[PDB]
């Protein structure tokens, strides 16, 4: 066999959302195997923390902080990836949620387009205001790159 290498910069299948414009609905699957719709958050900020997998014994300190302030700041995080619900227990108001059945990865344009990670969730961050209108956007461009933390968070705060 050959090796399909990974390629540093990330091609995903499509767009992120609009900054300013309504969030794309979502019915995530939860770790109770019920769904996870983006109805259940109206009225409140949501932080999508985008992941290619979320089921490894690590939690850098970068993301539980993150999380932390993002929750402090009165956001629901959503910690969202491929892997099964039953997977997604080992990862570091904030709760993991599936796309394994869903056009989640689709709707949001992260799902990873080629490459050994093909069909996976691209690192990226989302947040929706309170409002329901997407308020920030970040799709990490290259493999090793970490997210912008602090912008993400001024655009929370702006949006509680
Ligand atoms: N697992
Ligand atoms: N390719
Ligand atoms: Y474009
Ligand atoms: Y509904
Ligand atoms: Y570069």
């Amino acid at each position: 066999a050959q090796i399909t290498l990974r390629g540093n910069a990330i091609n995903t299948v499509g767009e992120l959302p609009a900054v300013g414009s309504p969030a794309p609905a979502f019915t995530l699957t939860g770790g109770d195997l019920g769904v996870i719709s983006s109805d259940q958050f109206r009225g409140k900020s949501v932080l999508l923390n985008i992941f290619p997998s979320v089921d490894t014994p690590v939690c850098a300190t970068s993301v539980r902080t993150f999380d932390e302030r993002a929750a402090a700041s009165g956001a629901t995080v959503l910690c969202v990836s491929k892997d099964l619900p039953f997977a997604q227990k080992r990862f570091c108001n904030v709760m993991p949620a599936s796309a394994f059945r869903d056009s989640f990865g689709e709707d949001y344009g992260v799902t990873i387009a080629d490459g050994p990670m093909a069909g996976l969730l691209a690192r990226a961050i989302v947040v929706i205001g309170a409002d329901g209108n997407v308020a920030y956007t970040e799709l990490v461009p290259e493999i090793a790159q970490e997210p912008n933390y602090e912008a993400a968070l001024a655009a929370l705060g702006a949006t509680s």
